[PDB]
């Protein structure tokens, strides 16, 4: 009964494969249509993440061996532990968190963008392994894995977020997904930024920057999709979601402070890494469309560290 | 006399994240350990699939325009429909089938190999889109999407496999996943190879060969993991699984014959594409460790087609 001829009527008469599977094997399934992109932001993001493909073997980490050998065994242990803990977060994102966003998608193109995210964060975990292969001894590697499984403050950050990935609530799942690359990343990234400012491990620093380039987009994209769904909710449901975001973030900030104090206690870096972490919590809120409540002193970052965001050593 | 006298013990004291969720949020979670690979085959496959990364910008598809313009509207429509049907299979693999194998994995490294498979088959679907953007009118593209959703013989092939991806039986899910790149692909791939053997759409067939290079590994790897797990099961369960594989493959073959007859009906290609399909069904069985029951007559492929199928894929780098 329409007086205009709407193009692509087949789309409204069909379902994506995941929708077919979720709704009890009902409906006619449509192929993705890369010639009709429902949200142009999806095409922009697909193009940037695929143009940004890299693998760790492209960076000659072996050229860091002399720099690595200037670090005491205590510093080498700290780096192996910190990076292995980040590898755990990468593993959760690749195998649970990002793949859980596929069925939560607003568009067919978003469904496969999250498969790229999952694969690329697996590459991030691969690259930590690659760094260790070149620089670390077998004993250093194994001891870091045993420390990861046995450090309760580390385990608790992951345990707090994983339950949301059931997609019992898709928006809560998306917030918990974005908190990995948008927040928990940074307490650990403080360490390579600190080492880079001191002229250590330049080639490893190149891998850290490639990882950062991907993670920034992952956080941005989830926040973009969070805001798009939330704006369509009732004012009441939007208030409930905003209180959820602040509550979960504050909970994760407390868990992260406890973890970073343990990780960096012997080195004095915990207070600086916590302010750096809380600064990025403020940006995480902005990424979801909210205002940062954090103070300047809460979030103060030295310039040699702050620029990389884009006698006593 | 003599003096009376375990590496990586943490691994047995912990679980992977997907397990931790599976076990009801119980256990200590371990990071993937790329320095201690439990099955070296996983490192080999990770290295192969990542070094084979490509995007459709690698291929100068616009150089096919002269030969595309020599095809009739009916042939152009056949090509667009066939490829859009393949894009549906790609979409199912990227968003349902390959994702579903992550929790079925025997090792931590296999979990992330299947995330590569899902993304790369998404690239396959995007590549079809690139071909359509270069060659097809907006009307041809939309017609093909409307034909895909409304063609029951096409839909039935997908509907037969998707229920297994719920993972009630992880081995049945894995077989049903592998049937996509290992079998359902080939009836459609017959068309570009038929065309390029006749000098039509040569650059498009270069895309097809890059897709094939990935799909072959996806099928091989699922068959490797299938065999590894099945080999540890009771003789009764192994024979049950063999019967399941043959029963499902034969039912898929029947659905594929019905679809290819409908798809190719005005063109005379269905009988040839069906033999090409059944040839690859035989290879599918061999890849799971079984013997092919199909005759030489059921599986004949002409040399010019085999030449296109077997040609190697390739200053632009990734
Ligand atoms: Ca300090
Ligand atoms: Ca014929």
């Amino acid at each position: 009964a329409s007086m205009a001829k709407i193009k692509n009527q087949y789309y409204n008469e069909s379902v994506s494969p995941i929708e077919y599977a979720q709704q009890g094997f009902k409906g006619k399934m449509r192929s993705v249509n890369w010639n009709v992109v429902n949200d142009e932001k999806d095409l922009e993001v697909w193009n940037r993440i695929t143009q940004n493909f890299w693998l760790p073997e492209k960076i000659p980490v072996s050229n860091d061996l002399t720099s690595w050998r200037t670090l005491t065994p205590e510093w080498q242990e700290l780096i192996t532990r910190t990076f292995t803990g980040l590898t755990l977060l990468d593993t959760i994102q690749a195998t649970v968190g990002d793949v859980a966003q596929v069925p939560n998608s607003l568009t067919d193109h978003e469904q496969v963008i999250y498969t790229n995210f999952a694969f690329m964060v697996a590459v991030h975990a691969r690259s930590y392994g690659s760094i260790f292969s070149t620089l670390c001894s077998s004993e250093q590697i194994e001891e870091a894995h045993e420390w990861v499984i046995n450090t309760e403050t580390l385990q608790e950050r992951a345990k707090a977020l994983i339950p949301y990935y059931v997609n019992d609530d898709p928006l809560k799942s998306k917030v918990a997904a974005a908190l990995m690359p948008g927040f928990l990343l940074y307490g650990g990234f403080y360490l390579p930024f600190y080492l880079s400012a001191r002229g250590k491990l330049p080639n490893t620093s190149d891998i850290i920057r490639l990882i950062l380039r991907d993670k920034v987009i992952h956080n941005y994209y989830s926040g973009y999709k969070y805001q798009k769904k939330v704006a369509k909710l009732s004012p009441e449901k939007q208030a409930e979601m905003k209180e959820f975001v602040f509550k979960l973030l504050y909970e994760l900030i407390d868990l992260e402070k406890a973890y970073l104090k343990e990780l960096y206690e012997d080195f004095g870096l915990a207070d600086d890494a916590i302010r750096f972490s809380v600064y990025n919590a403020g940006k995480f809120l902005q990424n979801l469309g909210y205002d940062s409540p954090f103070t300047e002193e809460e979030t103060r970052i030295e310039p040699e560290i702050f620029t990389q965001l884009s006698w006593e050593f």
